[PDB]
RNA sequence: CGCUAGUACCGAUUGAAUGGCUUAGUGAGGCCUCAGGAUCUGCUUAGAGAUCUCAGAGCGGA
């Protein structure tokens, strides 16, 4: 990104978060958003697709 | 700590199927035999009027 040096590079970077590493720190899964859909908890939430999937088609039969 | 994939022994379905051995009994089928005789056919006394059936009965053979 490439700062205008007239305008304030705050109000710009206020929901950043600065890392040491993207894969080795830790998020909490959300957060309090309000960019999200509000539809984030009307989401179903899987466990192992794997194990979701062969259970269903298990049924299926 | 617990839940999820993975691999071998029992064990029930009286399961339910494949083969091996084995008990006892049955056993088709040809073939060889003991009979059989549907039927078919020779010859002869012989039936009827001059290689003619008009009844049969023997002697046979397939």
């Amino acid at each position: 990104i490439e700062l205008e040096p007239s305008e304030s590079a705050i109000e710009r970077l206020k929901r950043y978060r600065g890392l040491k590493n993207l894969y080795n720190c830790d998020w909490q899964v959300d957060e309090k958003d309000p960019s999200s859909p509000a539809e984030w908890k009307r989401l179903l939430r899987i466990g192992n697709y794997k194990n979701t999937k062969n259970r269903i088609i298990k049924e299926t039969k």
